[PDB]
């Protein structure tokens, strides 16, 4: 993956994962992923903490094998509801955090 | 590519090797730390993966939906570091700068 982090769209359907059997609503949302480069100098908009600055210029001037980029992840997200299935069939109504990446970030 | 789980390996950052020893005076080095590892399906409950990673890692282990990478390995808990330096002006200064030293790593 050659371009710079970023948000990617990705849409999970719950009955590719295995969930069907106790999800009732919704049958998928859009989960996205974050995927691309940390690479030196890394763009102000990709927010790298001050770790991520010091290891991306720790793998730029070679020394130090073995030193990956800085990883591309979910900066922002969101939540999802779900409607489903207790293990003793109540329908339950729940406010999943961290569900779906509204933004991504160098760290 | 680190075959072992998502964990905390050793890192000592020197500043003179990434061109920094102009302007700090303390410390001259420190342990950075960075992190590596596997995330894969199933995850374990000390790698702490968010809802969102423990999904990705379910549509990377099904074939279904080409290009899915594992979730990233991250620095969760992290450290500052007190240093003394000079500005761009020759005032000594004595800065704590946060998130400089990774304590621990989780699947994100």
């Amino acid at each position: 993956e050659p371009r710079n982090c970023a948000r990617r769209y990705l849409k999970v359907d719950f009955a590719d994962i295995g969930w069907s059997e106790w999800i009732i609503s919704p049958k998928s949302f859009d989960a996205y992923y974050c995927s691309g480069a940390c690479q030196f100098p890394m763009p102000k908009s990709l927010k790298p903490s001050n770790h991520a600055t010091i290891q991306s210029i720790v793998r730029a001037v070679g020394v130090v094998p073995g030193i990956p980029e800085p990883c591309c992840v979910p900066e922002k997200m969101s939540s999802l509801s779900i409607l489903f299935f207790d293990e003793n069939k109540n329908v339950v109504l729940k406010v999943y955090p961290n569900m779906t990446v509204e933004s991504c970030a160098c760290r």
